[PDB]
């Protein structure tokens, strides 16, 4: 690969790992909202999910390294097909942030995230012009489900900043809009990049595309999640 | 593909794509029992599994179509690998029954059904005589797993008949007592599909078994599914 | 194959389908610890994890029994690609481990497991020297995993002892310590017998890491589910 394209894959793996690393040392040090309770997110796992989500990220990212210095494929599932990482990761990042919202539809939204990231791997494995009604159904499918998604959130948003007065809540209430604005707003450059790639208009070359999604996992993976526990642990429930 | 192959399954993936968009809206409209809750379903996400269902069976079918108009595979998963599908989907039309049943043993079950089924599909993909081998080992493990499926299910719809007295109860046990019908006569038909297809007996074309498989879920999940939520709105539990 | 290797497959097989059927039968035919719930298992399906595990692992080597008889690989992800069995069958084991024992992050745990055993799978497919990076990456991951667990463990184990005073209490201790030394002593020899085999140091031969491979299995699956449900039904949990 390209001196470029390699600098950008150890930056994001470094960058992931350490993400990684200090996420599960928070969550392992977390002693609750009281600080009594020495495995609080031992009981409560959907805490951890973030952290999973990372390490696989990071995984992912350390395969495409070895990829990086080797002429052969490297873990195929992860280097080769694309959007399978994505499969693994982006159904779980609607689970946390619907589970930290207390949101409906949570396992309903993640498997329709599952279904659209599903139909976006056949687009990318078809030949045109097969290709394009895949992507058009995947389209159809994604924008029904940003639709809710955005409805529910926007629902629960408004719960939120109905009954949120401390200081501390109107901090936790902007990373929390922070979060939900990278959540959606990247996620939309996801499309645009596909369809800038060299499939369709093909205009942005091979390596600046996989800059460019190294860049938008690293952000909306690494401070999407700090941001959702920076709001997790400093926003009192009790205040409903 | 034939004229008939191809018009078939255009005529199974519009029935189930119409049965999944009629059932994700009567769930999303559905209020409770108490005609009061915005999101009960929401919050019971057990009830939308037959959705997510059909669902999935349409993105397969949709594959099919594409794969009915050109001469390369489609997405593999969903249309050369016999019966990937059916391991995605029957799991949770077990998991949806017994639910809604109340019965025991549903994750066992659908861990049953979803063993079976991949054990088929290794049979498919296997080469005589192991062939042989590996579906006679399907066959115990599907007649264990009938066998004590069915047991369950008698005894839930002995229990559901003794207190059922309403009007309205009566006719949703009417429906129950047809989607029982349907998941256990018409389940029994895919081993005899299977054992009169190419392999094994071979009288059956390929084209009537391919139109009696699209039939066969039609039905079974359109059907089935528009029966189990009759029964599930219009059957007051309270009356146990 | 050999008459050692397909006798070995044999007898494993055999020993782990009859492990299968007495842990159901046992599973089914308990009535909890007042022996007055016909369905005591049906609706606490974590119990019956052990049952599907054997049931998994079962099935694995049924394939491997075939692929013992033939010329061409039988199901392939079940004999070619190796520890995907492992993949499947281990996060189970870890999450009864910590279900039994009521430890936290038991989801977590298995998860951690899932990503180890895939770290292997992905080893094992690699080419070195990536095949050196990926063994150590999976050897650091599956490090902190083993210290985590067994702090855990440990921890668990030294709780449930500090109220145990009862002869049957002590039997289903002693029952629970020896599932614990099974499942941690027995799981280092795993990566003992990987740096031992043909890849890296090849000292031992391809039949003996297979034989060894299907002794480590049937100890560590058959003799600790029966000693973990031993530990299960005579161990009061009134006691804490
Ligand atoms: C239990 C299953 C655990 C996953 C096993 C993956 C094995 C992949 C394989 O053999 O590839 C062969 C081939 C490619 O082999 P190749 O020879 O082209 O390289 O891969 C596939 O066909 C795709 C496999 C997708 C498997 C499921 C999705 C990924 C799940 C794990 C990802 C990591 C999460 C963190
Ligand atoms: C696919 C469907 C899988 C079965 C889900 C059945 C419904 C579960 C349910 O009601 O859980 C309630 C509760 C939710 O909590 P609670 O609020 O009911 O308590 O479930 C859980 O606590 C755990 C469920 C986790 C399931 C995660 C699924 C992620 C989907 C991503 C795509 C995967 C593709 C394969
Ligand atoms: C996380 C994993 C998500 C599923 C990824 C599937 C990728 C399939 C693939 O790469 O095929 C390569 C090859 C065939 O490639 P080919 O080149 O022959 O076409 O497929 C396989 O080897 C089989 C893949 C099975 C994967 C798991 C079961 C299906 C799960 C999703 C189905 C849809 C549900 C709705
Ligand atoms: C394979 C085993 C997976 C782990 C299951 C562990 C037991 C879960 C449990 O007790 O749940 C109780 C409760 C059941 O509800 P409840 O009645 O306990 O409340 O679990 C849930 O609410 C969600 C569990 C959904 C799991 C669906 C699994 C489907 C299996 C199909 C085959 C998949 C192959 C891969
Ligand atoms: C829903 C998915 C259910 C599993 C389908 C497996 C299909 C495998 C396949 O087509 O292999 C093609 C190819 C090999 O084909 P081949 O032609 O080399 O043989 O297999 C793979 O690429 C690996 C498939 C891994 C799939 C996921 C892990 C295993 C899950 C089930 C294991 C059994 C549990 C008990
Ligand atoms: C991967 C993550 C999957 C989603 C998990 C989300 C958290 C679930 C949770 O909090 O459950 C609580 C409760 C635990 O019980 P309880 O103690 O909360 O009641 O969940 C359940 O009862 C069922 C969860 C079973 C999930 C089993 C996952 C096994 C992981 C192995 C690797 C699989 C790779 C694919
Ligand atoms: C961490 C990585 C994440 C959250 C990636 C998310 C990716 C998407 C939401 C992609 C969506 C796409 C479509 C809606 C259309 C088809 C092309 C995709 C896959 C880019
Ligand atoms: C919607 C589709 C459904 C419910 C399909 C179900 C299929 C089966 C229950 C198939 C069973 C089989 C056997 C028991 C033996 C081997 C051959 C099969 C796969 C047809
Ligand atoms: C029933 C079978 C079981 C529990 C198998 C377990 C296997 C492991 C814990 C393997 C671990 C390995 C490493 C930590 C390093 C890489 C090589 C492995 C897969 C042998």
């Amino acid at each position: 690969a390209s001196s470029a394209v390699i600098t950008a894959n150890w930056i994001s793996f470094l960058a992931i790992s350490a993400s990684f690393i200090i996420l599960l040392v928070i969550s392992l040090r977390y002693k609750g909202p009281g600080g009594t309770e020495s495995f609080y997110n031992g009981f409560k796992e959907q805490n951890m999910l973030t952290v999973f989500i990372n390490l696989w990220c990071a995984l992912a990212y350390f395969a495409k390294v070895l990829q990086s210095h080797s002429n052969d494929n490297g873990f195929a599932p992860l280097t080769v097909i694309p959007y399978v990482d994505y499969c693994t990761t982006c159904p779980l990042l609607t689970l946390d942030l619907l589970w930290c919202l207390d949101a409906p539809y949570k396992i309903s939204s993640a498997v329709l995230v599952f279904t659209c990231l599903v139909i976006a791997v056949a687009c990318s494995l078809a030949v045109a012009p097969f290709s394009y009604c895949w992507f058009a159904m995947g389209m159809v499918l994604f924008t029904f489900t940003y639709v809710f998604i955005l409805s529910i959130v926007r629902q629960r948003l408004d719960f939120f900043t109905l009954c949120a007065r401390d200081s501390n809540a109107k901090q936790s209430l902007k990373h929390l809009k922070t979060a939900v604005f990278i959540y959606f707003g990247i996620w939309l450059l996801f499309p645009l990049l596909w369809l800038l790639s060299y499939r369709a208009a093909n205009v942005i070359s091979n390596d600046i595309n996989h800059i460019f999604h190294c860049i938008l996992d690293v952000i909306a993976k690494s401070v999407y999640g700090f941001a959702l526990l920076y709001f997790k642990m400093y926003f009192d429930k009790k205040l409903i």
